[PDB]
């Protein structure tokens, strides 16, 4: 029950979308996917949320790539959803490493 964590995640995700459609590197993307995807799990830990809202979050993180694809070239939108791929790997990752 954490609707503002994932409306976060959203938000990163778009901040990725921006940075695709502005031209960034993949490997940027990438750098920029990692510091969103721990910042995004801080919110989750701190807020002592569950796994349940973590693999919520990572269900609209992907959802919401899928999206904003949609609304960039094929390059860009190829990039973007590597970039997601990265996040929701990190967020399962720090989410094994919680416990």
């Amino acid at each position: 029950g954490h609707p503002e964590i994932v409306a976060a995640a959203v938000a990163f995700v778009r901040q990725i979308w921006e940075y695709a459609r502005q031209g960034m590197s993949l490997d940027e993307m990438i750098a920029w996917a990692v510091k969103y995807a721990k910042k995004i799990f801080d919110l989750v830990k701190k807020m002592g949320a569950s796994d349940e809202v973590l693999k919520k979050v990572m269900d609209a993180v992907l959802a919401a790539a899928q999206a904003y694809a949609q609304q960039l070239n094929d390059e860009a939108a190829q990039r973007l959803l590597v970039a997601a791929q990265v996040i929701v790997q990190v967020l399962q990752q720090l989410g094994l490493e919680h416990h």
